[PDB]
């Protein structure tokens, strides 16, 4: 995350370190003491879920670790356009819940009006290195129109864009998987955007997580 700056420790019980070969690779986000959401594209050998994480670099008496027993790709994602970038997460055992570790409720109304959000993770920052403490930022939705302009042809009833026009505050690589949280419900995953990040122009591209409810529901309930 780009132009944000530290969490604090009791923000985010919701929030998810993804790892493959030792390095973090995505975020994600606990939505049932069973589940995680994260991007399609996060869908590495062998993944690693970490929970109750704040400090990557130290180990926390908060910490739950899990190995996936499922990964569940949305049917229709289609990597080459990023749409329908979402995928579950099966865990080995149901998350121990604490004060630190908690699940995010999804926002299943595509007309919410709260604009105003938050997104977090351990992706690069301004100077181009991988934090060891969480960052944090507040953006707010963009419109579909001024979106659509940033990446003409590009943009899908599946995606929302939300970025800060004013100080660049955008997610980055390392982010994606995690969430954008607006008025305490999961509104989107982080799922692209530009390059280098933080365009001041073109805000993060987020998977639209209230198109999402029944397929959730429907993975969640399976037999
Ligand atoms: N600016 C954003 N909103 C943004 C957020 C997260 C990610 C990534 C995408 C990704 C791809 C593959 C595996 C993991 C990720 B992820 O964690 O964040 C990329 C992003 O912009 C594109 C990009 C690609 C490459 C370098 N810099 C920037």
């Amino acid at each position: 995350l780009v132009h944000g700056g530290p969490c604090d420790k009791t923000s985010h019980p919701y929030q998810a370190a993804l790892y493959t070969s030792g390095h973090l690779l995505c975020g994600g986000v606990l939505i049932h003491p069973l589940w995680v959401l994260t991007a399609a594209h996060c869908k590495k050998p062998n993944l690693q879920v970490f929970l109750g994480k704040h400090n990557l670099g130290q180990q926390e008496s908060s910490q739950e670790q899990s190995s996936v027993v499922r990964a569940v790709i949305h049917p229709d994602y289609d990597a080459a356009s990023h749409d329908q970038d979402i995928m579950l997460l099966r865990l080995a055992r149901p998350a121990k819940l604490s004060e630190l570790i908690q699940p995010l409720p999804l926002e299943r109304d595509c007309s919410a009006q709260t604009t105003s959000c938050h997104i977090l993770g351990w992706g690069k920052t301004a100077d181009g290195d991988f934090p060891d403490t969480i960052q944090c930022a507040y953006i707010h939705l963009v419109s579909r129109e001024e979106c659509e302009h940033a990446y003409p042809g590009q943009i899908t009833q599946n995606m929302l864009c939300a970025g800060d026009e004013k100080y660049g505050k955008d997610s980055c690589q390392g982010d994606s998987g995690g969430p954008l949280v607006c008025g305490d419900h999961l509104r989107g995953l982080v799922s692209w955007g530009d390059y280098p990040c933080g365009s001041k122009e073109r805000p993060g591209v987020y998977t639209n997580v209230c198109r999402y409810t029944n397929w959730i529901q429907k993975t969640i309930q399976a037999k």
